[PDB]
């Protein structure tokens, strides 16, 4: 449950990502793989231009989720099935990705990525992660 | 157990912090308080110049720990007693601080804070946190 101010804040973060999905997503994956090498097993194909492609897909889906905070479970249902049932992504990986995403955004946006924006963004992404992991057995 | 390359990497990170302990530490606390408001209960006195003072103390201790990775338990013993026994800081707060610290460093250092440096820094700070929490009952 995001407040109106929090929804405005995550829209502001997204406006700073739009157009950079591939580059920011590739850097997110690189940071995740280096700081948490256990995550590399999920991406044997990516383990450099293929990084840009997957990064683009991933962050484009994040942008779509911003437009659907009120019905995230319905809108993300295919992606939830994919991560929980088909890919079998251990839910513990999702906080590692979210923390890594904050670092990449801070590196590019510096003080434009304010602590208020980070709090809202973290709440939003934690909710996305719940949807993408709750079907995991 | 940090490798020689990892020790070189954390020395490089510290060289980029030195002189900015107060400012970076204050921003670390502000980010921690905003993204994780549950942490504010530990700092009723700080909850703005007092932020600079505490930030300075905290990050100066980090710098001292860099010089003592081989005998962290002995060198940090007073600080371990303080956090675990006197302040009773719940160990779950330490990952929140470490993640917040990466974000603050990225915001200021941008791509100079490389993913290799972050991996080494994270390993180092996770070890500091183990020392500062293992006495907690
Ligand atoms: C907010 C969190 C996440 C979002 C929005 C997201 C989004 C996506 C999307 C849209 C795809 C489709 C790629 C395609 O069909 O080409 C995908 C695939 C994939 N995701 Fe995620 N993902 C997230 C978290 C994770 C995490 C934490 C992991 C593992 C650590 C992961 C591992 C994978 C893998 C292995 C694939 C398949 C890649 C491929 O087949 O090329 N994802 N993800
Ligand atoms: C790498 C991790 C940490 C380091 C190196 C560190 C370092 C320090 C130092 C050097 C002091 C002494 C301040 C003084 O005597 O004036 C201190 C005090 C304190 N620390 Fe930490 N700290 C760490 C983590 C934490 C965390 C995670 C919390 C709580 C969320 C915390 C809460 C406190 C509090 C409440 C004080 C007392 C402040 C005061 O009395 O003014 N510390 N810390």
């Amino acid at each position: 449950m995001l407040s109106a101010q929090e929804r405005a804040q995550i829209a502001q973060v997204w406006d700073l990502i739009a157009g950079h999905e591939a580059q920011f997503g590739a850097e997110l994956l690189l940071r995740l793989f280096t700081v948490y090498p256990s995550t590399k097993v999920y991406f044997p194909h990516l383990s450099a231009t293929q990084l840009l492609s997957h990064g683009q897909r991933m962050l484009a889906a994040v942008g779509a989720a911003v437009q659907h905070v009120d019905n995230l479970r319905a809108a993300l249902s295919p992606l939830a099935d994919l991560h929980a049932l088909v890919l079998r992504v251990d839910p513990a990986n999702f906080p590692l990705l979210i923390q890594s995403f904050h670092v990449v955004l801070a590196s590019h946006l510096q003080d434009e990525f304010t602590v208020q924006m980070q709090a809202a963004w973290d709440k939003f992404l934690t909710g996305v992660a719940v949807v993408l992991t709750e079907k995991y057995r």
